């Protein structure tokens, strides 16, 4: 069956992400300003919290492949590869489309730890792009899950943000050797 | 139980792909022409239809990383990371090798929508360089694929092309919301 | 259940791996020289041996994103998406953290042939940096792995190196059409 896992997770602008690479070379007429186009690579590392936004369980960490523009969206398609770290529980790793301007579905590729083995989809949710996502793991393959990884879930909106005792890694408020 | 998705993926020279970015960095010794090496990128999109070529279904998107060049084989090994979009079905994504000489088997690392939870291999046959290839799925682990997907397949061979009307994206030859 | 396969994954300097793309941008203060960073990227593909070391079986191949430097553990984060190829035998895939001064554990995120619909978690050891790495599949949803996979394990330690027939990929000692 499937367990949901909630995520949130936020650049809290203090790890130089991301890293935008304009390799498409595709130009603007008559500014010859950059246009995002296929071929522009962004690494990135944000950080990640619970769904309770009480702990800091580790970072996202991966690469995407900018696929397409849309003027009439306003943003971008991208092909994304990534994983999620919590600390000693483990890594999820996941594939497929990040959206700017809309929801997409991630497939869960697996992981490792009590993540060993998981599968299925994942939800990416746009809370105020770039700096706030919130994530939906629908996981199946894995015993259940820890208690502290399930709390009651803080429901996304662009002003939420994570604890203080989170942001500061403090005791009670961090996964078991959160991934740094 | 496996069940067999038949697809073809077509480049139509519409969407500026492939993007080659020669980062390996090597030249031909007496022409300075390039040689194609460890590390060269490849961001790409193509056009997916169907195994009938009567129905659009959406996009591959991904990258590819350029590992050696055969210069008996006449051609290169890449791994490559890329995912298939189905509109709304959902997407299968893939990672292994594409070699440019011959058939290769790719890892199905998993999906979403109708293929959330999907694994197993995937073989790529080469049908032009590299402008037109035909994919099957040995797809385990989701429920019975929709009839629309399992339509005749056309055989594979040089001069296949889509039907006009799919081609042309015309609202009975597409997938419900097609990826473009 | 689970199947433990141990491979022995080695960089003999014969490939021109890895391929260092310094596209992070980081800089000493007053020498310029290269300081890792976020978003350098490192394809690579190295050779691959048996747990008895006896027996060549093929290559790695993929890419690393550089995802953080810790002058405290003098080492790098690294994002990993790469293959592990045993020529006829198949390939498996997998997915997650490279840490250049630490053990870590990589989703399987399938594979081909023996190991197609493979699935699990993967340790990578370092034996020594930068050249040599021993890496235990915890193999689950396969078939019963060929005896010539399962020969006793070399037990890893620095001074660990293929057989010399291994080396020179002579008879009875490389995999079925091992992959070059
Ligand atoms: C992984 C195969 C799936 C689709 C085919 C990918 O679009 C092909 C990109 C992968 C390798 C490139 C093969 C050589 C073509 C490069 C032409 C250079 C250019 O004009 O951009």
């Amino acid at each position: 069956h499937v367990q949901e896992l909630f995520v949130y997770e936020i650049n809290e602008r203090d790890r130089g992400s991301p890293v935008f690479l304009p390799f498409g070379g595709k130009k603007q007429p008559g500014t010859d300003a950059h246009v995002n186009s296929l071929g522009d690579l962004v690494p990135f590392s944000n950080k990640i919290y619970d769904g309770s936004l009480k702990t800091r369980l580790g970072i996202t960490a991966g690469l995407c492949t900018l696929i397409s523009h849309s003027d009439q969206k306003n943003g971008d398609r991208y092909e994304a590869l990534y994983s999620f770290y919590f600390g000693d529980y483990g890594h999820i790793s996941v594939q497929g489309p990040y959206i700017t301007y809309e929801d997409s579905y991630l497939a869960i590729t697996g992981g490792s730890g009590i993540f060993a083995g998981c599968y299925g989809q994942a939800k990416l949710h746009q809370i105020i792009f770039p700096f706030k996502l919130f994530y939906t793991f629908y996981l199946q393959g894995i015993k259940k899950l820890p208690e502290a990884l399930c709390a009651p879930c803080v429901p996304p909106s662009p002003s939420v943000a994570p604890a203080d005792e989170a942001k500061q890694c403090l005791p009670n408020h961090v996964a078991p050797n959160f991934t740094k």
